[PDB]
């Protein structure tokens, strides 16, 4: 691959997979923020698009859903043009996407995720006091992928021992047949109307009973949901359970790896354990599980000197504005104790940036304190397999061991 540091700005393409893969892409993201942020290219797998690379033009964009549109009719949210038909509320627009979201906001209601900490807890405590010690194990399988199907079985309060069915229905809502995934379009449709089929019985279940704190009782109880149809019920709960699934696994992952490169930032956690609340905002920027978002110009407009012209695809670099020194002090570093920890991209900003961030951060916290009251050092064994996508910024498999 070509020199990120003096290669020809147009021959940059940064929505090459195999470069989140191989983990290079940050030099070339490097090379973009310096010398063309707004950066335009031709040609690619995806087809030509903007590359929005430092934080306050994403910024820009995020928030200006009227230049720049999410809907699913101009390819949706994500670089690659999207192809059963359920409402997907982060890819609308206004008026419609703030009714389905409000339904939904109850659980940024800190008052209502205060309720969960203790079943959180408990969770992750479980899971904690399972794990080898002084043996090596999949930190991905063990921890992350356990840990992030606890977080969606608490939201949702559901069936504890089949909360397996969460990440089964999620695999199935992104599948297509020759995946190995789903073998038919008619089995993907039978078990996503089986989810419908379990979260209706459920909601049956709790509309005549008292409220819990978990999201279908709320939606059961809230006046605002009179009109809410089977459909919007059903797109609700998939958004919420793949927006919630891989960012989540992700972080968990990540901030393992982040404290095993930066051990003395390790040795401040063990030495104040209260900067868990500093720290776990630190990881998410660290990590940006999700590299990017995507919008579609709906009207010409300026950006950094450029005009990005109605119909163009315009992705925001989420990834890069997390590395955006303009903004944000010594960026390439993790650091558990900055000052102003959420000043980062990896939730988005403006009209649908994460919903579910106060939950992640809950269960990332109550996760970290848990780590710290029993395991001397998380150490890993070998550098993790990445995921190849430019959406995904995760891990497939991080063996580490545990040490008392
Ligand atoms: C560290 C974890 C997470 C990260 C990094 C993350 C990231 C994001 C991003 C980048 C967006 C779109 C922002 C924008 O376009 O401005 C988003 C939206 C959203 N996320 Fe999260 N997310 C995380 C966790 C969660 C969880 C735990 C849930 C569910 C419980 C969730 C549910 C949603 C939903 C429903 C939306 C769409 C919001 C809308 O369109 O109004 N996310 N997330």
């Amino acid at each position: 691959q070509s020199a990120a540091a003096t290669m020809p700005l147009d021959s940059i393409d940064v929505s090459i997979p195999e470069l989140f893969y191989n983990d290079s892409v940050g030099e070339y993201f490097k090379r973009l923020r310096k010398d063309d942020p707004v950066h335009y290219c031709a040609d690619s797998a995806f087809g030509p698009y903007w590359s929005i690379t430092k934080y306050n033009d994403i910024m820009h964009v995020d928030t200006n859903h009227d230049i720049f549109s999410s809907d699913a009719g101009y390819g949706g949210i994500i670089i690659d043009d999207g192809i059963l038909d359920l409402p997907n509320f982060i890819a609308m627009d206004r008026p419609r996407h703030d009714e389905q979201r409000k339904a939904v906001s109850p659980i940024v209601a800190p008052a209502n995720l205060a309720a969960l900490e203790g079943t959180i807890r408990e969770r992750v405590s479980k899971t904690l006091d399972g794990l080898p010690v002084g043996e090596e194990f999949d930190w991905v399988d063990r921890v992350s992928i356990e840990i992030t199907t606890q977080m969606l079985a608490t939201l949702f309060d559901f069936p504890f021992e089949e909360r397996r069915k969460l990440t089964r229905w999620s695999d199935v809502t992104t599948a297509a047949p020759g995946g190995g995934v789903v073998e038919s379009w008619d089995q993907r449709k039978t078990e996503l109307l089986e989810c419908a089929a379990y979260f209706q019985v459920l909601w049956n279940e709790r509309v005549n009973k008292d409220p819990g704190n978990d999201l279908i009782s709320m939606l059961a109880h809230s006046p605002a949901t009179r009109n809410m149809t089977p459909e919007e019920y059903l797109g609700n709960v998939l958004l919420l359970i793949v927006g919630g699934n891989d960012t989540t696994r992700n972080s968990m992952t990540g901030g393992v790896l982040a404290l095993h490169k930066n051990p003395d930032q390790f040795a401040k956690l063990k030495a104040n354990p209260a900067l868990v609340e500093t720290m776990v905002p630190e990881i998410i920027r660290w990590q940006t599980p999700l590299a990017h978002m995507r919008r579609t110009a709906i009207a010409d407009s300026e950006l950094g000197g450029k005009t990005i012209r109605k119909g163009d695809k315009v992705v925001m670099w989420y990834y890069s504005g997390n590395r955006d020194d303009e903004v944000i002090d010594r960026p390439e570093e993790f650091i558990i104790d900055r000052p102003r920890p959420r000043q980062h991209l990896s939730f988005g900003f403006g009209i649908h940036r994460c919903v579910g961030n106060r939950l992640a951060e809950m269960q990332l916290r109550i996760l970290w304190e848990e780590i710290l009251t029993r395991f001397s050092r998380i150490e890993v064994m070998a550098e993790p397999e990445r995921v190849r996508s430019n959406f995904v910024r995760g891990y497939a498999k991080m063996m580490v061991r545990v040490h008392a």
